[PDB]
């Protein structure tokens, strides 16, 4: 799964966190927005095929797997665009711990912080060079793509 990606829109301080996490190394992009709409996601969904191989997004929710905005920039993006549907039942829980993880970050850095943008990017940070049992998502992503890219 070097190009699957999963779209998570979390909520704080009255605003919106918006979230691509690459399913298979658990690594994460994330933007704060005033609000998700189609063009956001469209917007953040351009900048992110722009610096990894996306090949598919499953959506967050119907509105943006409805949106034409959404659809538009997974066309010029060549991104295809799937439900988020859990059918693993897992995929619900995982993310959920995410938002838990990514929420206690930001709490640990808020203060070194005036706007929750910067302790957000603070926390992407943290994420992504975590080392886990060890490898960070960091490292993990890269491997993975590296790997496909030689493999084929």
């Amino acid at each position: 799964s070097p190009g699957i990606w999963q779209l998570d829109c979390t909520h704080l301080e009255g605003k919106v966190i918006l979230v691509a996490v690459h399913v298979a190394s658990g690594y994460i992009e994330a933007e704060v927005i005033p609000a998700e709409t189609g063009q956001e996601t469209a917007y953040f969904l351009l900048k992110l095929a722009g610096r990894w191989p996306v090949k598919t997004v499953h959506t967050d929710n119907g509105s943006n797997f409805t949106s034409t905005t959404v659809k538009a920039a997974c066309w010029w993006a060549g991104i295809k665009q799937e439900d988020g549907i859990p059918y693993n039942p897992q995929s619900q829980g995982v993310i959920e711990s995410m938002n838990k993880e990514l929420k206690k970050i930001i709490g640990q850095v808020r203060d070194q912080a005036e706007h929750l943008k910067t302790a957000v990017q603070m926390a992407v940070f943290i994420h992504n060079h975590k080392r886990k049992g060890g490898y960070s998502a960091g490292e993990r992503i890269v491997d993975i793509i590296a790997t496909d890219i030689q493999t084929k």
